[PDB]
């Protein structure tokens, strides 16, 4: 549900400010986060992939190679209002996109691709939120 996905994204984003400092990241990234769930919007900045990976890691959802920890990702979904069935769905999508996205040494870019694949799957389900 959109409503859930809205709360997830707001909460995934909360620690952005800490990552900064910790990464040297710019304001191109805030424009990418602000626009993320916009239909057809396309993330072009490498450094936004870096920021997602830093956020996910800080939430214990990511191993040091960029892959999803499925258990921890379920725990994060459930903490923010996803029931079981929605959470496991979110998980099957990230995992599916992990498998489909070309492998890449550049974790930041690979993370872009996964996050793009994910966003597209979520619009398809009619779950992408309107983030004011
Ligand atoms: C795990 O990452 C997430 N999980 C659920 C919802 N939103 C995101 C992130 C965004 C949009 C930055
Ligand atoms: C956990 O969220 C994530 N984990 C790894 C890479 N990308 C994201 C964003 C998604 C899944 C949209």
């Amino acid at each position: 549900s959109q409503e859930v996905m809205k709360n997830l994204s707001l909460n995934f984003g909360k620690a952005l400010d800490e990552c900064k400092k910790e990464m040297t990241l710019t304001d191109a990234i805030n424009e990418d986060f602000y626009n993320f769930w916009k239909e057809g919007y396309e993330i072009k900045n490498r450094e936004t992939g870096c920021a997602i990976m830093c956020l996910s890691t800080k939430l214990n959802m990511l191993d040091p190679e960029g892959n999803l920890h499925h258990g921890n990702a379920m725990e994060f979904a459930k903490k923010h209002g996803a029931d079981e069935t929605m959470a496991q769905q979110l998980i099957d999508i990230v995992h599916g996109c992990e498998k489909s996205t070309p492998a890449n040494d550049d974790k930041c870019i690979w993370t872009l691709g996964v996050a793009t694949c994910f966003k597209a799957e979520i619009h398809k389900l009619n779950w992408a939120p309107s983030m004011d």
